[PDB]
């Protein structure tokens, strides 16, 4: 793999959402991945519904949480690999409380045909990520409140309870980091992202690690 990879700088990248009070990171982590990997087939850069996962993917808990990997799988085996635009269903669920299912009224914007998962090993998933791009990650983000930029070194490891997108890393820097985007606005980090330390397993950003595929 490459020393340093940036997918925000190839312009595969969506701007920062906000799943405001709802526990629906797994759904941002998970059509953020799509967006990404929509793009690098050779389509647009479309925004994709998170909604449609939260209202829909009923493999899930839409705003009490969820898996990545389900949605993927969700995706595939229940929606004929569809996923509808953020334009055509709009995100709803900001104050907690997901509206019901609907199917009629959307635009499916991108189709996917699987996912794979990656192995829990920080230079693996960087072999990935350089190659085909950001993956969606569960991380630890108990110690994120109070992050205001710079990497990330010693974060509270204990127990996976937020979804995340690693859109790409940095070996050479003083401080190797990984760069993830996050679903808390831009008012957030470093405009919606944060650098967290690569190779300590900071976050235990390396224990689900996957990608939905396309094409
Ligand atoms: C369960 C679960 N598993 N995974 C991978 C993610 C979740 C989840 O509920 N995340 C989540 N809830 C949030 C509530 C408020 C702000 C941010 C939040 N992020």
């Amino acid at each position: 793999a490459p020393a340093a990879v940036d997918w925000r700088a190839r312009g595969a990248v969506t701007a920062v959402k906000d799943q405001g009070q709802c526990g629906s990171s797994w759904a941002f982590s998970a059509i953020g991945n799509v967006e990404c990997q929509w793009f690098l087939a050779g389509h647009p850069l479309t925004n994709l519904s998170e909604q449609m996962l939260v209202s829909c993917d009923k493999t899930d808990s839409g705003c009490s949480g969820g898996l990545m990997n389900n949605a993927f799988e969700w995706i595939v085996q229940e929606n004929n690999g569809a996923v509808y635009t953020e334009d055509s269903y709009p995100y709803a669920s900001g104050e907690g409380i997901s509206p019901p299912c609907t199917t009629s009224g959307h635009t499916v914007g991108a189709t996917i045909t699987g996912h794979v998962e990656l192995p829990q090993d920080e230079a693996q998933i960087a072999a990935w990520l350089a190659v085909n791009g950001p993956v969606a990650v569960a991380v630890d983000a108990s110690s994120w409140m109070t992050y205001t930029g710079g990497v990330m070194t010693s974060c509270v490891s204990e127990q996976l309870d937020h979804g995340v997108l690693l859109v790409g890393y940095n070996d050479s820097a003083a401080v190797p980091y990984w760069i993830i985007k996050n679903s808390w606005t831009t008012q957030w980090g470093e405009e919606g992202y944060i650098r967290i330390a690569k190779g300590s397993n900071q976050c235990l950003v390396k224990e689900e690690a996957s990608s939905a595929v396309v094409g």
